């Protein structure tokens, strides 16, 4: 009988229990349990150190994902290299962390291989960079309206050898960035990203990370330019797979959890 959850704030529009719990009894482990825990930044130490023996992990959303990082004493080789976690693994003396939305983008996206655009400079978007060097893309533009962060986020997809560059929202370089790119992964909030929708509305292909609401303002622009709209569920689906795993020890049962996503509302 062991215990999981989703660490973030807001927290009550998660959609991982469903698909967690709906893993959890494929996999035949049905006293299991996944709750959504209301949690910050600076609040995750004491929450994650206060749990009993029987947490075997917690995925971890906005805002804690680079304090998730922090706080685990082992990291995965893809952790180290985003700079942020999703997931905390327990082991047999502290906990792990590790990046599955690295694998959210890449799934959800299924190929790439021209200029991609990513959107933030959040905890999700280095995640956005790698999974997209995964895919294999040439280069990519960073737009955040952090610049600070963002130089972070160009040195990091200069590691992973591909060309990327900074583009300010606002100075005039967005409309010449989008035009370049066949895909957009988006980690702003909906409430940002639709200042710009008409801009980005331009773009091939979209993958946004928000998924509650539906559909944001950016999803709508895109899909009425006859663009291709990936909604945040893909996204979650496909980083669920890997956290299943690590907090199991079992292969996922990925046809139950494509079912529980079509289950949804
Ligand atoms: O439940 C959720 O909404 C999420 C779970 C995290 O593991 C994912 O990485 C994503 O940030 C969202
Ligand atoms: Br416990
Ligand atoms: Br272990
Ligand atoms: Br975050
Ligand atoms: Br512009
Ligand atoms: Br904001
Ligand atoms: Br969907």
């Amino acid at each position: 009988p062991k215990k999981a959850g989703v660490l973030g704030s807001p927290i009550a529009h998660s959609r991982s229990p469903q698909l967690h719990l709906a893993a959890y009894r494929a996999l035949g482990l049905h006293d299991w349990t996944y709750e959504r825990i209301e949690c910050g930044a600076a609040e995750l130490p004491v929450v994650v150190g206060g749990f009993g023996p029987e947490w075997v992990g917690v995925s971890v959303t906005m805002p804690g994902k680079f304090a998730a990082l922090r706080f685990a004493d082992e990291r995965t080789a893809r952790a180290d290299l985003v700079g942020s976690a999703n997931t905390l693994v327990r082991t047999p003396h502290g906990w792990r962390a590790d990046n599955t939305d690295i694998d959210g983008v890449a799934g959800a996206l299924g190929a790439a291989a021209g200029h991609a655009l990513v959107l933030g400079s959040g905890g999700t978007a280095p995640a956005a960079v790698v999974g997209l060097a995964e895919l294999g893309v040439t280069d990519i533009t960073v737009v955040a309206r952090n610049s600070d962060k963002a130089a972070r986020l160009v040195d990091l997809g200069t590691r992973v050898g591909v060309a990327t560059r900074f583009c300010a929202f606002d100075s005039g370089g967005l409309a010449d960035a989008v035009a370049a790119a066949e895909v957009l992964v988006s980690t702003i909030p909906a409430e940002v990203a639709a200042g710009y929708a008409g801009t980005l509305a331009a773009i091939p292909v979209l993958l946004d990370a928000i998924y509650d609401p539906w559909p944001t303002p950016l999803a709508a622009a895109v899909g009425s330019a006859g663009g291709r709209v990936i909604s945040g569920l893909q996204m979650l689906l496909h980083q669920a797979f890997a956290q299943v795993e690590q907090f199991t020890g079992l292969p996922a049962p990925r046809e139950a959890m494509t079912c529980a996503l079509a289950a949804l509302d």
